């Protein structure tokens, strides 16, 4: 049977105006091309002078000159070598070639979560061997990351972990060993050596991209030795009993370089394993107490739990964070499990690190709290104005959307919309905990994921994060790149909600800067599935201006009137239910 195997470009693709040919590849060798046309869908003219050439089962069409921003359809009719006839078409959109000129100091900020759980495991290792050396790979990709829009990269924890070469990096062993010493069975971390890391940092900075460290400060695991520890009488398990606790860390492969501090029982409030009885529980150590946290009794999570009331421990961890910034030249931190750590210490440390250099260091805590008011309360409890947090409250709306949400309520969802708190929000759709193969803590955002990135990426407040697994592994890049273009070049000036959202459609306006030509945008996202195009009368804030949809989904333009209003459009489907309308000039 006759049918199109594939094409270049693929249907729905966005291409350069420098594209010279289109190739269609069919299932049988071709005999005739009876009909063929390349149509500009906006002015409805077929381009004259196009040419073609048959090479067995492929057909190559050329001899045209594409216009930036236009939408095109290539129509065909072919007859194969068995006298089968086939009628079809592909369509596409041509990138803009003169984008708005946004001054450096004002370009939007965007972050890449540069990892996922299963990297270099299973079939991931097979299909993506480049990811066996991530530090090397980032140095390599830095230029194209910069071209994509990214201004920062959050790295996985870069220090040695208890699982050695297999530690995704949360099993924290030695913070001062960035893949440089023979510890835990490897010299390198899972991601590469210290050298490679330093090299990656330079490359990234070379292309104007910031580098954040994923600081895991809550616990330690992988002790060099065990000690006999008496448990406090108000311990929840085995009160007043002697246990054998893995609490001795001397880091022998490192031999005192950078810091000669060593760890024992007196550096921890407790642990979750007793090697006499071989039994888990939650074991508080004699005369220790859990540190002050936002919610009651949330200091213990896993591992030997660090005692941040201990001054010698406080002082080493403050030194390390100054080193990461001023010596190894990182630009900021993600704070892991930030709600299980003495909030007095998080403020003290953030402040000591920040005051230590003139660069304006950047801090985002993982405080996994899904109500906005709880999360506000957390940020008020810590009391450090530099602390931003991931917007788990907003992601809860994206989980709602999996089976249908009330789309109008996006006007008020997340920290990113709490007056007084909007710019402390780091917004995101998934991550290594929310989307993982086995053992995941929640359901991933497996449907309407593009609608969700389109929302965070176009928004005037917060700083959005793209998940590596989404961009490179799940095959969403082509789509994501169009939304990164929107953010890089168009998502500027005031934001405006509109007055006609509903159960199924949310729209939003960026007016553009008033002294930059050609910027601004109108977003429409939808949870509709009816399969049809739908319009909304919106004020764009740009009178008498021609707009087009840079997603390529709608093949019309919209010209605003003397007040700025136009009837902008979206497709009601899971799969294409996002459109970003921007100016043609
Ligand atoms: O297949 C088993 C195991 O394999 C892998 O563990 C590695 C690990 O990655 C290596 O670093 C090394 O471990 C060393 C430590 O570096 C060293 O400090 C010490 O470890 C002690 C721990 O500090 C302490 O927690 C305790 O471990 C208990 C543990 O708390 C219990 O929960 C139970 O372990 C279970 C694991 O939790 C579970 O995930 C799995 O283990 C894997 C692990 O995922 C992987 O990283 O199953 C086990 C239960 O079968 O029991 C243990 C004790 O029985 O005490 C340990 C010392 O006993 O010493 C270890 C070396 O023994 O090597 C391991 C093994 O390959
Ligand atoms: O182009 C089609 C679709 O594009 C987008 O889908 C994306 C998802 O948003 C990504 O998250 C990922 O999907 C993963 C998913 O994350 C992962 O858990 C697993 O899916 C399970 C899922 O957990 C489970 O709840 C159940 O429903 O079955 C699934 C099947 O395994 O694997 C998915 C990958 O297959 O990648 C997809 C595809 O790119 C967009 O969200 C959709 O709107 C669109 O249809
Ligand atoms: O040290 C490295 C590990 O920690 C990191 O991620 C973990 C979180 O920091 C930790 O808080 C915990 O998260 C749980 C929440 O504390 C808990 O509240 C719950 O979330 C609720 C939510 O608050 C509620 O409103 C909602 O409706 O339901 C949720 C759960 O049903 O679950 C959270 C997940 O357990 O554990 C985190 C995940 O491991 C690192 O990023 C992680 O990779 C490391 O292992
Ligand atoms: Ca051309
Ligand atoms: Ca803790
Ligand atoms: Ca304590
Ligand atoms: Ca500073
Ligand atoms: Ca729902
Ligand atoms: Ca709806
Ligand atoms: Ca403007
Ligand atoms: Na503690």
């Amino acid at each position: 049977s006759l049918f199109l195997i594939e094409s270049e470009p693929s249907t729905g693709a966005s291409v350069s105006k420098n594209l010279t040919e289109i190739i269609l590849i069919f299932s049988n060798d071709i005999n005739k091309v009876s009909q063929l046309a390349l149509t500009d869908l906006i002015t409805d003219s077929d381009i004259q002078g196009i040419d073609y050439n048959i090479e067995g089962n492929k057909v190559i069409i050329n001899n045209f000159s594409l216009e930036p921003t236009c939408n095109y359809r290539l129509s065909y009719e072919v007859i194969d070598i068995y006298d089968n006839h086939l009628q079809g078409y592909i369509e596409f959109l041509v990138n803009q070639s003169n984008y708005p000129q946004i001054p450096d100091q004002e370009v939007n900020h965007t972050i890449l979560q540069a990892f996922y759980w299963e990297m270099n495991t299973g079939e991931y290792a097979t299909e993506h061997p480049e990811e066996a050396n991530l530090w090397n790979l980032l140095a390599e990709r830095a230029p194209e990351l910069a071209e994509a829009g990214f201004t920062a990269v959050w790295l996985p924890p870069a220090n040695k972990g208890m699982a050695g070469i297999h530690d995704v990096g949360y099993g924290t062993y030695d913070l001062w060993d960035l893949g440089e010493f023979d510890q835990k069975g490897t010299v390198r971390t899972k991601y590469g050596t210290k050298g490679e890391l330093e090299n990656a940092i330079d490359a990234l900075h070379n292309n104007d991209i910031k580098v954040y460290f994923d600081a895991v400060l809550n616990h330690r695991m992988g002790a060099d030795y065990a000690e006999t520890v008496l448990l406090d009488e108000n311990s929840r398990d085995k009160p007043g009993q002697y246990i054998k606790a893995w609490t001795g860390f001397n880091f022998p492969g490192r031999n005192g370089e950078y810091s000669n501090f060593t760890w024992n029982g007196q550096c921890f409030d407790g642990t979750d394993w007793d090697d006499y009885s071989k039994e888990s529980g939650k074991y508080l150590f004699d005369e220790k107490s859990w540190d002050w946290t936002y919610n009651w009794d949330e200091d213990y999570l896993m591992g030997a739990d660090v005692d941040y009331e201990n001054e010698a421990v406080q002082n080493d961890v403050i030194d390390w964070g100054q080193w990461i910034i001023n010596n190894i030249d990182f630009d900021g931190f993600r704070l892991d499990a930030v709600k299980h750590i003495d909030y007095r210490f998080i403020d003290k440390w953030m402040s000591a690190v920040q005051n230590s250099s003139n660069r304006d260091v950047f801090f985002v805590g993982e405080a996994w709290v899904e109500d906005v008011d709880d999360l506000k309360g957390f940020l008020d409890t810590v009391g450090n104005p530099d602390l931003r947090v991931f917007d788990f409250p907003l992601r809860s709306f994206f989980v709602d959307m999996l089976n249908g949400a009330y789309m109008a309520d996006l006007r008020n969802a997340g920290l990113v919309n709490s007056p007084g708190y909007e710019n402390r929000a780091v917004t995101f759709v998934d991550n290594h905990d929310t989307d993982r193969d086995e053992g995941s803590y929640t359901v991933s955002i497996y449907s309407r994921k593009y609608q969700a990135y389109a929302y965070i990426l176009t928004r005037a407040e917060g700083v959005p994060t793209v998940y590596w697994k989404d961009y490179y592994i799940w095959e969403m890049k082509e789509g994501l790149d169009k939304l990164l273009t929107a953010r890089r070049y168009y998502a500027y000036g005031p934001g405006y909600e509109v007055d006609n959202n509903d159960a199924d459609i949310y729209s939003y306006v960026r007016s553009g800067f008033p002294d930059v030509a050609g910027d601004g945008l109108v977003l429409m996202i939808s949870d509709g599935t009816s399969g049809n195009v739908a319009g909304k009368w919106i004020n764009s804030r740009q009178p008498d201006t021609e707009f087009y949809d840079l997603t390529g989904h709608i093949k019309e333009h919209v010209t605003t009137d003397s007040e700025g209003y136009g009837n902008f459009k979206v497709i009601k489907s899971e799969d294409k239910g996002w459109s970003i309308w921007v100016p043609v000039e």
